[PDB]
């Protein structure tokens, strides 16, 4: 079976590609090498096995259509995207072209030239908006949603906030609708935070890795900022848990096609920024000092209620936050 | 004030444009003349007064950008769109380009070059999906929604169905988010069925108007036997063009208070009709028999769509004044006039 | 056989379309109705026969590709374009998108899905630049090219001047290259001035028609004093629509022998006119005095443009039959009739 | 002064960028890293100085416009392009979007927001067509243009052959017209073959480099093909002369704005593929074995630039001999 990974030299993509390579799956990677680290990732993958690398711009309809027609993949992980909320605010046009435009270029090519292709799309918890319709409590280290003790499920109201939220949300709904109307085999994952090796976090994207870099410099002598008070919460999912989800879901596509699933590390793996700092301090014997910025354009809490996916395919995260965090630290140091 | 109406030669657009002309508001109309009857409306508006007509394609960024910088409108009703669900299924790329691409072209131009421009966007009831999460009952002439007897409000779950639903839904969310993020003055109306003069209905767009045309044909002994998709018990509240005009202008006048919000708009439960009920109204008014054949029900369809308008009425205290009976009679008269 | 005419509701297109209708050739007209008068031409054509009218934007790849796949025409006259040099200077982007992008949209659709389609493209004399490399003399009524007494042939050096010249020249070259590389059956006509019925001239396009309009007004006691750019001695050979119809259809009938070539097309030296000469003809025909004011010469201009048509006459034996004096009188009459 | 180089990680771009860094010029590099070796060139340049690297797609109007408004360069070398004729035949759509669309994206941004920007465009000899209107002569090793012993000048008829010729040609004419119509400071170079370090030749583009490679591959024990008989000729211009040409032309922009110039190694630096093969064989003590394919599309039998116009304008002239540059190219290639 042929597997195509758009954005294959990115964090998620490179991790998935490596599994594909280890499983002997014929792999096609499509990326523009725009993310700092993508080139390194590509070099690393090449050291793992042989595959087809196709440089291309997801925004370009011709590039995308030729990719599909030429390789006719059996399955595809559509990860090429504009990933930062901050950049979407400064460059909404690019964000729209990449996330909405790129997704539609892929959907149209698939529909017209390769309709049986199984597609998994990485959406976001931002399609849910600010989540201010619920009530929260504030403790010493974090906020808590009184109404949704175990996280939010797919029945949560859609309300796209920020251009990134609107472009991913539009792509999300089109993915789901192409399954209904045109019979495409699509699957949508509304993802909460992810972290792991091959992630080249930045100030604008990859909060967990970013703060690890923070803890790393501190360690080698190099205040930083935090948006808001640090008590905002996100469930954190390690790359190892993401790989299993992708491949397992792909293998069960016939059963789950046409649905969206909330994906995250779950309540047990929930962390506030403050809580994340503790952990790092405690591992590296350090002190993370910072200044405050106003709250971002932001969910006080985001925890996925994964009953849906668990029930469908029996997947659950095996990597705990503490564990994954130390490993993330180790990897960051490694750079 | 200068008012820009994109899709200004269409059904809603020309009605709104006529009002602007009568009230001395300076008008700019932008349209590509693609809708059959658009040329007729343009001609009709031209005889009503003077205004700036700008032929253009909303999908074209340069056309849109130049329009905004050149005229710098104070307000704008963004009505240009791909309006047929059917067409959206047959040509999803076109639907996406016009509805999403075109809306973003306008948003970007206003954001960058004329940020104070007020914008009202004509969205749809299709952003709510099939609404099968609710409970229904089937009566003799219609389907009734048991737990939402007065229609649906803005708290209904968004679930874009059909490419038309997806394109209008994406544009809808972008309009709301631009108010939030970039401070634009936008308003979104999620509309249910509208009908009235200047509407040149077709098989796949303007159900009330199309069925009125079927009646006119029958009345004149024209054999062009028709169909309905489903059993005809599906319901929609219908809103007359006169009420649509008052809503747009009233809303505009209160934009400062309503900016950044979406409102479900419709004729309300009292003006709702199933196709079977519409047929009866026509048979009574015209002294005819509406014979038809049933086709399978539509791919994407809502058994019932009635807007609960508490939100808009509470904000601007606008409410529909034209009854379904009265409006449909008027509509038949207009149709027969063509 | 099906014939597709892009730009089918314009001046050339409507004339060509009408002939197809009369000869019973299956016709598809593709147009966006952007040129004023396009709707009138469309209505007019509608009164001559039946055909498929497809509203669309040549700049839009999807509209163009669908058009080809859906109708699979056997021949096509590609006339949709941005025709004004002034507009090309004020909006080079649009000019480029229409003329280069639109032509490429068509070329690619044909190449991939209907490679046998014969295509005739209407290029321009502007691909030859200012022509200042030749020598000229000036008389009391016009300029004359002393080294090119029979006009310019296809051997003249290409030098695109103006964005219009650049967009049309790029399309022209692509048309010819697609015949070479991809084996398409293309023919390019580098046209000099054309005029005739169904042409709704404006200040910016259709100089002959424009000045005829000026004469009608004066005739009719109307005052809209006008201008000319430069001294009025600049010359153009003028070709009447009647000759143009025969050209296109005769050429189409001989495509196999002429595919992959460019031909200079015009009324020829015998039909060359300067603006001053044109005024004189009109004053005589109408018994009026044509007063005007002179403006600076247009930046991008040819003092003389006359087509040396030996190549096309040798290939298909077509030659213009309508003289300038006779054509202009006819044009005046058409103009007055409007 | 700020210099923006589009296609800055490519062969010409990296060479020009290194020089700029050496002169202490504020540099902006724009590239999508599509060419194989681009990432390598980006890494190589990185240690030469500080500069701004902007990843972007020239096809994308938004990327290009933001680039111009954000950096407001004083000068620009527009090298981002679809460089292969072959590939243009296989993907004319892409060739058109990159060469024509990309160039108009740049010209529009400059026209509207940074109109004094000086721009040098790298066009091609392919805008001249097949050149069959001339008379040739075959010798044992090459073809000769009987009517143009010193090469072709700017007065040669324009006739764009191949989609690449059409796309580059349209962009070339637009560059010149924006100068006349909009007062832009543009210069067009109709370039014949260039080669040197930092060039990552492929089957499709970079003939001298490609064959050097061919040379390397063999010597290292381990067939290749040639399109036509190998007697076709090109003048070859080394990277060193290209660098001087660019910077000198840029410095003299006020006097050459709005013009096109044919650029090449000149006749003394002309080579046929067969002659190049000797070069290597000797220089390498080897035998270059190949199979023949049909002649490339519209391929010119002879392309030698008559540089009188440019020499008269800025007195630039190539100083690197083919023998010399080719040997060094060989050396450089073997070193990779
Ligand atoms: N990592 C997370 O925590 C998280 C949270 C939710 C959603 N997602 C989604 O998962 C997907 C992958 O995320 P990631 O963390 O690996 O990000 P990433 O930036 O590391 O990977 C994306 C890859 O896409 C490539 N790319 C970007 N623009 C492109 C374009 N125009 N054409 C082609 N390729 C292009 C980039 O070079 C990069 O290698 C994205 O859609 C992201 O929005 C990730
Ligand atoms: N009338 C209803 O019952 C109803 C229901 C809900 C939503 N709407 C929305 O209200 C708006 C107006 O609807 P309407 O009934 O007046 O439709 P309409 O078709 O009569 O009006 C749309 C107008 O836009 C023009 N247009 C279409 N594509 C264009 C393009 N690419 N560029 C420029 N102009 C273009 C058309 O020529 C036409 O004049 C649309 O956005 C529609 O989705 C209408
Ligand atoms: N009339 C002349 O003297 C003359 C001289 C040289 C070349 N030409 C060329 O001949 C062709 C016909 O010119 P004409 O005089 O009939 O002009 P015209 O304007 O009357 O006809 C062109 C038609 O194309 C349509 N059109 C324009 N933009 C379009 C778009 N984006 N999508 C679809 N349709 C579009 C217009 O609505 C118009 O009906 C043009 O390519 C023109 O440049 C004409
Ligand atoms: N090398 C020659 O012999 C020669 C001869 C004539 C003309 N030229 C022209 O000179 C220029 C540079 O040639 P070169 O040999 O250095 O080629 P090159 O391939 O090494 O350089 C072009 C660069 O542009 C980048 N690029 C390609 N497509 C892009 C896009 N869509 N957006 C952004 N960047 C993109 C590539 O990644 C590459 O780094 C080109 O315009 C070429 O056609 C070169
Ligand atoms: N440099 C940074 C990065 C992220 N953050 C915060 O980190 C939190 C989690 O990042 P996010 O919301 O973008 O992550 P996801 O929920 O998409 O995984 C947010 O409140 C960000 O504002 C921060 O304060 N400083
Ligand atoms: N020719 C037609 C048009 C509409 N209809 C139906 O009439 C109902 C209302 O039409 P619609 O859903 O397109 O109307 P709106 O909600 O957009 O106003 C739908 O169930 C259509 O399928 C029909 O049966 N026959
Ligand atoms: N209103 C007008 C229109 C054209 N003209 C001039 O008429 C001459 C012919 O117009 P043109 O060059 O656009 O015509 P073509 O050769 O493309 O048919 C040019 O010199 C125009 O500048 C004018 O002086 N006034
Ligand atoms: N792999 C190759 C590459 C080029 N060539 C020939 O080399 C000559 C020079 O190639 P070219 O004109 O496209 O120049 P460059 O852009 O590669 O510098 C042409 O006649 C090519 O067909 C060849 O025979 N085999």
């Amino acid at each position: 079976a042929k597997l195509l990974i758009t954005g294959g030299c990115g964090f998620l993509g490179s991790n998935l590609a490596s599994f594909a390579l280890s499983q002997g799956i014929d792999l096609i990677v499509f990326d523009n090498l725009s993310r700092k680290g993508a080139t390194d990732n590509l070099h690393w993958l090449s050291s793992l096995g042989n595959f087809e690398f196709v440089h291309g711009d997801i925004r370009n309809k011709n590039d995308v259509t030729r990719l599909i027609t030429k390789y006719m993949p059996d399955s595809c992980f559509h990860l090429a995207g504009q990933v930062a909320m901050t950049t979407s605010i400064d460059n909404p046009c690019m964000d729209f072209e990449i996330n909405v435009g790129g997704t539609l270029n892929l959907l149209e090519a698939v529909r017209q030239y390769n309709s049986n292709c199984n597609i998994i799309y990485s959406s976001t918890n931002k399609v849910y908006g600010d989540l201010e319709q619920y009530k929260y409590n504030e403790t010493e280290t974090r906020y808590t949603c009184v109404d949704k003790p175990n996280g939010y499920d797919e029945s949560t109201q859609l309300d796209f906030h920020s251009p990134y939220g609107c472009s991913k949300g539009a792509a999300d709904q089109y993915m789901l609708d192409y399954a209904r109307i045109f019979g495409l085999n699509t699957v949508v994952f509304r993802h909460s935070s992810m972290y792991g090796g091959r992630q080249f976090a930045t100030y604008d994207q990859g909060w967990v890795g970013w703060f690890c870099q923070k803890a790393v410099e501190i360690k080698n002598g190099i205040p930083f900022t935090i948006s808001g008070n640090g008590k905002q919460v996100r469930d954190v999912l390690h790359a190892e848990d993401m790989i299993s989800l992708y491949f397992t879901a792909l293998a069960n596509v016939s059963k789950i096609r046409g649905n969206a699933f909330n994906i995250g590390g779950t309540i047990v793996n929930s962390l506030s920024l403050l809580e994340l700092f503790k952990l790092l301090e405690d591992y590296c014997n350090i002190d993370m000092r910072f200044t405050n910025l106003p709250v971002r354009e932001d969910q006080r809490v985001f925890v996925a209620d994964i009953k849906k996916i668990t029930n469908a395919i029996d997947w659950s995260p095996k990597v705990s936050a503490k564990d994954g965090v130390q490993k993330m630290y180790d990897w960051t140091s490694s750079i």
